[PDB]
């Protein structure tokens, strides 16, 4: 296998975000001010992934039900769905936002997943305590929300999604899925969360896959095909950008 | 479990409301005025909730039959639908209002139920002869109506809606269901309800819930996902309102 | 001399409002759920004017800019508008709600006004001590909004129109006016406010009339006539309400 | 039982029906110009059923057939399609309007008719004779039609239409029905008549009811849901206006 | 000089018209029905004056003020739009209809209007009394308004335009026109009462000529082309019909 | 059976057609300029046919395939289509356009086709070598088409279609039809050409009926009824137009 | 100068002209058939000119007024219109058709038209006695209009339109022009119709060109430069077609 037939950063970009690291960590702005200018930071890649979910949310704005996310790594997207909550939701108590990982990163692999050199079990750990620090960044954002008095509006589940997702939902027999966000990579968990979540999406109901047709992970494609069907519903792209691929439940 | 998980009144929220109902009980506005300045008491959350009954009522506009609350309380709702009638339809006497409830609380409660505090029989009972009392509330609106003379535009059907629900259908097989709002909250009396009103539905109906996914009454989500399937219709909310959840029959 | 020419209560409507009035003096709602059910005593004719006044507010929530109302007598007006905010504007700080009005009802009519036998000195005055109570009431309202630690939100301005708005806009050279709402009835107040307003309008502010075309009141039109011509920019009703007339600045 | 919960005239709604007739038929108005003037003798109720027809009318200009009602009585709605046809499609001569009815009311009713005190055999019942005049009254109408000198493009089929209809398309092989329109109040008839008709509608059809939520005769909606259920396509108002109930066949 | 260029009556729509009269003052329908079927005897001709008037007042249902239509004869166009402010808006007791005329045909005419031979001092008077007698019918319909116990809202000013009209203006100063419909033939008085009306004109206003293109009644074009100028707006027709033309006003 | 109920020529349009006959038969008009003068001669109902032609073939640009007509006779609508083809598809060599029809008349008749006199076998015959000119006219208007070096873009097939059309499909496995335009008025052969071309048809293209709803031919609907149904898709006219019917294949 | 750089018939279309023309004169067709079957005979260009009459026509039913052609030579556009008059208009008996030539050719040709070898007197003179023929081709189409009985529907005006145009419009003071077909060719003439027309235009008129960007007849154009400027109004062409050049008055 050639490793360039994978999706990689350029020189450039690696350059850009090595010297955007530096001037972040080396900056002259007085520290109060640094989550004040953050954008100075945020470089096209990074700034699609946000417009990205935006879009996402944006589309669920009147569906009922909360937000899933499965695989969150450092966390990037909750923090993302955390804000646009505020923006978008002042009001609404019951959007949840709802991370599964084993943050551990992954916890075994199947061989249709073996494509390339990253498929391997622990890749994408975090530190150990990780979930404790993404919560109480969580907590920050919640501080100021106008149902901040409210809690469990943000919920991390560790451990594998194969147990943790229908545990979840037989916990929680109220849940409605509004945005179901699918950043596993692997094949077998991507197959049971999709079966498990089924009965708790409404039509309008956003699915959505970070990896659905790259072929370093084949797994979500596999699981759709399998579950599904690539045209039980019709997948889109926002226009320009290879991921997410995302559908409308129902349509 | 930790009841602040659980949507409640945030302190400034109590506070309003108990000035609110201090600045209208001790008023320098005549006593002959103040139906006439009811908005100075009327506070966002429950402006709000009389905005989403008037965007569900002119969805139905164009749809034949009648409107039916399930889970009355004090009557707010009723109320909101009398004037809106007045409104929006002078000329049509078949525009039925008709609210069902025990006026004594909850008859009894499922074991799925029983997810916070006030999950016990008697919880939200008004006082005795209360039902009389919203008759006359209903019948001072109904007095200056262009179709005033004409008798049982408003009707109060006390009783389990397991038996009084079946018993009106069957007293009336004229019946079309135009709005059909859901507050019961039980999973019992919702999974009966949502079975016999549906002959009774057209193409077009609004079917809409108060609690669908509210944590601590999950019984609507269950008997939804039992009698129909979450994704049976499109569910929807008005944007920015956590409740009340709503689908358009056939969708 | 003919006094059934000039619009007036039938029969039928005072009898509503009078009932509507004993039954809520006389509630068996528990005193502190009665600003939680005011729907009930809210009747047609009183809700189309909540409806209305949603229905200009919606109109400029994309324009800059403040609330003024001119003429508020009890201040019906601006408890709406203040909910309204509330409800649409969490985040608008900006939205300033401004109230004019002497609160000792009119200050001199003229003669072009002396249609009907209510065009006096002093009708619509307000019981003294009235604007202190009024403040308390939208300071409530303000208590629980998501900005409430930010004051002057709500401003009653007490004198007459002719010298206090003047002033007002020399004190205030930030303002832009998104809705202007006349309900003066007089003529010289109308005139003298529409032509010091003119200055802060921007294109799709609104300027909305309470009795435009009112035979008893003809001084909102001659003053109209007189200032802008009333094609000026489309007068507009809201299907199926004699009032508001409005217009769209610039249209 | 109490009738007053049965749609009736308002005393005042009886005074303007019967002043016109005064004013009508005692008139110093020319002989020869009074249908030259009979909108001063038309009121809001008879014209909204002129412009509810009018609005089905025009929804089928573009789907091929004929017009049918069940249930004529004066024929107030012939002589509306008639007109109506002369307005639209002076060039279709294909449009033909077919009348049924007993012209001797009620043959006989179910007990699921008998709600109130006019369910009886011969109500509505027209003198003999009054089929060939109201043959005239179409006669005199086509004959200034474009195609005038095409004969039967208004037929009057008398009888049950039980019996009458399924003869009337057994001998009518090329029949499509663009509008059907059901005012025979009674159950069985409007069953029978439901099924016979099915074959003959194209989608785009419209099926219409002028009863089909009245308490009074709830054999309309019986049979609806009998033959066809209240979902089989949306049922819908024109807004503000309790009848007719029309359908879009195939919607 | 050939009359036969002249729009006249075919012989078909003379011997229709004449049937009709016949059918409708000879009918063997109880007399208590007639006010119940007058669509049997209201013919193409009739009918789409009908559709038109309601397709102006459409127009204006957005729009404040007043009807006023002049040249009144029978007052065909009176009746219509009573029942047609019936219809919609129930709420609105300030649309006032006001008929101009002398009630005794033309007071005088013009040499640009002497082109066909009914061009004569006297044509088009109906009885005397007549003006007592159209007051009974337009009471008759307002009898049963929902604000029908506020009085003057249709007025039958006597005399010449060309004082009347501004009489009226000066005596109402609340006066917006919201539709204006000329149907005076003649060029002076439709000169003289297009000058008097334009102050009270607002964007969107319908100003409707019934003659506007006749060969026999040039007095409408010459007067509009004095006053406006033919593209001073757009001047319309509703398709198919050669009356009315129409504008709306600042288009 | 009155001949008089079936669609036949008033005196005036037999007049029409006699005159203008007569007039381009006996025409001043230079023979050269006849061809660039014939809408002198083309009256309102055959302009009517043109337009419908015209209406139909645009709603087919955006769907492959070739023109089918069964029923020629003198080749009408074959001419229109030629001429149009070269307005709107210079560039699109695979619109062919193939008429079927026996030359001869009526091969047979079928009972149900018995309802006029003129249900003959021959009927509509047109002169013995009757194609050979007709092929020599449409190849005259190909002599100038941009694609009229490629040949068999129109094809005459003669025969009886119950044979030709699917003789014709066999040796044309490339077929899709765009537009079928059905004039044979028979039943037999109209329901086998019908049940022929299904496979050939895709969801966009268009099945037209020139006599659907015709009493005197009622075969198309028998045989519509018998094959699809019809509510099998809807069925439409073009406004103002008896025929043709058309509707649009899976719509 | 090359007559090449002129638009002229290719061989192609000169040979489809010729045989298209004999194929007319030496047809099988029964005589009395012809006029039922001339699009047999219609090529291409003539159709193209025919359904851009057709569009132009459309555009101009809901504006009042007549049709005027300027320069008329075998009447070509006077057949459509009248023909299209009967499709679109069967109730508009005010839709004058008015044409306008010498019917002896171009009276004289300026110097900025002899482009040119055709750019002389008497070029386009149609035989003596034409007029009368176009009448009586005209009145032929009349005879079975609706409205056949009113007269003066079609006026063909002999003479120089410099004198016959103004006299006209002077004779017809009721006149609003609704569509002003230019195609005289020559600059003079075009520069003295469009002066006289322009009071007589509405907002919505549709003004036409034939010949506005032809090398060959630059007349026009230079009569458009000199009396309103190219961009007065947006100039239009139906796509696909050089001719006719259009603007919509107050556009
Ligand atoms: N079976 C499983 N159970 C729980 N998490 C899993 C899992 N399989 C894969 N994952 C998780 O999916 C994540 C993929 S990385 C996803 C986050 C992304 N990089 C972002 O920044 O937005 C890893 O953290 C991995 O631990
Ligand atoms: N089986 C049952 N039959 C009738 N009423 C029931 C019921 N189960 C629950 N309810 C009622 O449901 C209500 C919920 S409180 C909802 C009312 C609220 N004020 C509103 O605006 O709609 C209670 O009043 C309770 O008595
Ligand atoms: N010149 C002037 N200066 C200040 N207030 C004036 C004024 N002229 C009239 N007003 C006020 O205009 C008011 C009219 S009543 C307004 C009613 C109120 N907006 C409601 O919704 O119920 C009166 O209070 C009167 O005092
Ligand atoms: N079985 C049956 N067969 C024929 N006519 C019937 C019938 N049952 C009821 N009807 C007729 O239905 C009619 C209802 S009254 C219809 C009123 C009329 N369409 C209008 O617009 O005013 C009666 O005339 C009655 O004779
Ligand atoms: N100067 C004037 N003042 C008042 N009325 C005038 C007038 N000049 C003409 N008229 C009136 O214009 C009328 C024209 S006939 C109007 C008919 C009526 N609109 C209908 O719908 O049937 C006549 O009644 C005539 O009296
Ligand atoms: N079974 C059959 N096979 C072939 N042609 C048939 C047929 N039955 C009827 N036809 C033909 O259908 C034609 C009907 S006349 C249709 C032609 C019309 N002028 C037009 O513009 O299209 C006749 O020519 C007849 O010969
Ligand atoms: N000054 C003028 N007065 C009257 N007619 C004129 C004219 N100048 C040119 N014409 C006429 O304009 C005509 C141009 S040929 C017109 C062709 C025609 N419209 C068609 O559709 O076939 C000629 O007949 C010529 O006589």
């Amino acid at each position: 296998q050639d490793l360039r037939a994978f999706v990689h950063d350029s020189p450039e970009e690696t350059e850009t975000t090595q010297r955007l690291t530096k001037l972040l960590t080396n900056s002259p702005i007085p520290t109060e001010e640094l989550v004040n200018n953050l954008p100075l930071f945020l470089r096209r890649h990074q700034m699609t992934d946000l417009l990205s979910m935006d879009a996402l949310y944006r589309q669920v704005l009147d569906v009922p039900g909360v937000i899933m996310e499965f695989g969150v790594r450092f966390g990037r997207h909750l923090g993302t769905f955390a804000a646009l909550r505020g923006v978008y939701e002042p009001y609404n108590p019951l959007r949840r936002i709802v991370g599964f990982d084993t943050f551990t990163g992954f916890p075994d692999v199947n061989d249709v997943d073996r494509v390339g050199p990253t498929a391997y079990q622990g890749r994408f750990a975090v530190p150990g305590g990780y979930p404790a620090y993404l919560k109480e960044v969580l907590d920050a954002h919640e501080c100021s929300d106008f149902f901040g008095h409210v809690t469990q509006r943000s919920v991390l589940v560790e451990g594998d999604v194969r147990e943790t997702v229908p545990r979840y939902l037989a916990e929680n027999p109220q849940t409605v899925i509004a945005l179901a966000y699918f950043d596993l990579d692997l094949y077998e968990p991507t197959k049971a969360v999709l079966e498990a979540i089924r009965p708790y999406l409404t039509k309008g109901s956003i699915v959505a896959f970070d990896e659905l047709d790259n072929p370093k992970w084949p797994g979500e494609n596999i699981a759709m095909r399998k579950v599904l069907g690539l045209d039980h519903a019709p997948l889109r792209l926002l226009p320009g950008r290879p991921a997410p691929a995302y559908l409308r439940w129902g349509d």
